[PDB]
């Protein structure tokens, strides 16, 4: 099965492996939102919202660049996540009249301005400013995510 399990003996101690030690298994290995639906059905703009909130969550993972102090990498890497998100959002907003949905696109724009600030903070080698703009990107992601509810 596609489950995190081994045919050999399990590792010792509780947790870190699947089990029923607690009410929660605390283990999955991967979390595919729609998995194979993309190859069975076309991608409508409604389900583009599902893809969008996943690619948005990658921007919440940017804190891990600060730890690794990956200054020359983030300037490319964050923009890759941003591009994926941009494409999906561009699709979601097309499912509604352009006027009301403008409100979402203004958040979509504000969010990317805070990405540019984090990219500059990375290039200027400042972890403090990287965390400062990380807080802003997290807020902007959350606000856009509520509009994808």
């Amino acid at each position: 099965e596609a489950r995190p399990i081994v045919v050999g003996p399990p590792p010792p101690l509780s947790g870190g492996l699947p089990g029923t030690e607690n009410s929660d298994q605390a283990r999955d290995g991967t979390l595919p939102y729609t998995k194979d639906r993309f190859y069975l059905q076309p991608l409508p703009p409604t389900e583009a919202a599902q893809r969008a909130k996943v690619s948005a969550s990658e921007i919440l993972n940017v804190k891990q660049f600060i730890d690794r102090k990956a200054w020359p990498s983030l300037q490319n890497d964050l923009r890759l996540r941003a591009s994926y998100l941009r494409y999906d959002l561009k699709t979601v907003i097309s499912a509604k009249p352009k006027d009301e949905k403008k409100s979402l696109q203004e958040l979509t724009s504000k969010l990317f301005s805070s990405i540019d600030n984090l990219d500059h903070a990375a290039k200027i080698k400042s972890p403090t400013e990287a965390e400062k703009y990380y807080g802003q990107t997290v807020s902007n992601i959350n606000e856009v995510l509520a509009k994808l509810g």
